[PDB]
């Protein structure tokens, strides 16, 4: 006897993991929820124990998708939180199309399709200057799209078309930089920084900040993976949130300089912050020969064995550390009644804690 | 039959007048509220018709203060939202002391004292400003005010709250100096002279993130701390919960006035708005008459020097996490808060 039935596409992702968890809490709106979890890989060891119906499916394969997803006649809400490789139009588009084409004609009580994109929706060729343009940060919803290839635009168009043709409600969610960790999706800014801190500690080296001066001192924002799930569940159940494009972030701002000090304290090591006259260095380049050291750290500290290149994305930290002026606005969600938030500093530390609890660090 | 009785000290202030209105709203927590409002001037025309018991009292004059407030024995909550000097270490502290000294012995059901200061407490520290930040080594009288608050409440079994509002967006006819009124006056003059809305500030302040607080939200925040046990005995920041940029405020302001704007120009450096409006006093008098406005003198409605400070300010964002983690979920969209303040001045015919 479930009140609502979720199809979570990308259940192995960082947000998809949070959804499967949050949807199954006893107090969750729309509940009690039944949850199907779709991903490409064979059923993970991590999701196996969970009250989630795992479905292994390559959703780029339409025929396989029809076979696996057509029998699911009871679906009421689709949460599409999947993304595969790079930012590629046609591949993500076909996957999204395949999901809808398989479920829509088969789920008679389907109500809502939640589509997750991201703040990269707002990104163009140019950095923001002194002129005033609706595309400036703080990024707000319901601005015109940039005339630039953006695979998020394709996904949105498919969403609007299919839900419009079939009398379904929709919601688009644009999460900021995600703080989170999933054993099936290890790549994240938090895990990357934690691996660096671990390596520094192992080598008896200080936590040396390699990034630019601007990224050290400028305001930044992010979103906790659990908050994204809460936000998507809110839009799935609350009539006020229906047919809305919505940003999703923690509701506050932070500075990498403050995160850095917290990171060093959590690891019990010294830090070197930005040094005047010492320009940005590539963390990816600094870590390029550390794969073997990571394997040694893993065995010495009895960690779940991971390969360095699979748990850390140092290049992505390099991007974050030369980024600026990317704040997104949460006003629309708040004006619509969604009051979820996180303290970003506590959110960062709690992600570290989760990595510890899973013995990845 | 009132549930709580408020003493609002500085009721003609921007936050004070907000407190007067919000406290009397039908569903205000801790209500129904009875409201005493204290200020120096005779009862203003603007608060005359309002359900507020107005008391004229110069709270620096102790004798007058004891005379006027001691009989008010039904007071349950004190909202001290008064400030008088540019920076008077001794005057502001004596004012606050006299209030406490005159009310505490006589109000047997006094529960809580709300002290309002501001983010100037932090600046200097780096931002985002958080409440746990220790005081700077500087004669700040916020420190003095806080110290008086802590011990008088400590000695008398009263709860306390300290509120540090960011830059205030708001308007009061009895306290017209605000960034919003200042910028609207400039826009009005520009429009009158068939000139564009020219931005005089620095590049950084044009492009950087800034934050502010609606005066009505400060009122709600202070009321919340006065009634919610979770909020008791806490230092609390108060801002709108979002960020904005002056560049966007500027364009919005120009659109609202239906005029062209000249934003920051890459080469140019900051010019004094105060110096720009040097000899516009007579021009303002002509605008007032031509547009049938409530008569104000330029030097009374605008504070161009303060806009000049805002327009060379940067890195001043404050955090609202502590209030939110304690259960306060009030917010404002800062852009809409700015426009709402314009509309209010328009409704009162100041512009």
């Amino acid at each position: 006897s479930y009140k609502s039935v979720a199809l979570v596409v990308g259940v192995t992702g960082i947000v998809g993991s949070s959804l499967a968890e949050v949807l199954k809490l006893p107090d969750t709106p729309g509940g009690p929820w039944k949850v199907y979890g779709v991903a490409r890989r064979p059923c993970p060891v991590w999701l196996a124990k969970k009250p989630v119906e795992y479905i292994q499916c390559d959703v780029s394969d339409n025929q396989e998708t029809i076979s696996k997803l057509s029998p699911l006649k009871d679906i009421t809400h689709i949460f599409y939180v999947s993304w595969i490789g790079s930012e590629d139009c046609q591949t993500n588009a076909t996957m999204f199309k395949n999901i809808l084409n398989s479920v829509i004609p088969n789920a008679s009580n389907l109500q809502h399709v939640c589509l997750q994109t991201g703040i990269k929706h707002y990104f163009g060729i140019f950095e923001e200057g002194s002129k005033v343009v609706p595309h400036d940060s703080p990024f707000t919803e319901d601005l015109p799209r940039l005339n630039v290839p953006n695979f998020y635009h394709d996904l949105e168009d498919i969403l609007y078309e299919e839900t419009g043709k079939n009398n379904l409600t929709w919601s688009v969610h644009r999460p900021a930089l995600v703080f989170g960790f999933s054993p099936c999706s290890m790549m994240n800014i938090v895990s990357t920084l934690c691996v660096y801190a671990t390596i520094c500690k192992h080598e008896n080296k200080a936590l040396v900040y390699p990034g630019s001066k601007n990224s050290w001192n400028c305001y930044a924002d992010a979103v906790d993976a659990d908050l994204v799930a809460e936000h998507e569940i809110w839009a799935a159940v609350d009539p006020k949130a229906k047919n809305q494009v919505l940003n999703c972030n923690n509701g506050d701002v932070f500075k990498w300089k403050h995160i850095w000090k917290k990171l060093a304290e959590e690891f019990g090591i010294e830090m070197v912050g930005y040094v005047e006259g010492k320009e940005q260095v590539s963390l990816a380049e600094l870590m390029k020969d550390k794969d073997q050291v990571w394997d040694e750290i893993v065995k010495k500290n009895n960690l779940v064995p991971t390969k360095l290149k699979e748990i850390a994305a140092f290049w992505f930290a390099d991007i974050a550390f030369c980024s600026e002026n990317l704040i997104s606005s949460m006003n629309k969600s708040k004006e619509l009644g969604f009051l979820g938030f996180r303290n970003s500093m506590k959110s960062f530390v709690s992600c570290i804690d989760k990595m510890r609890d899973y013995r990845f660090i």
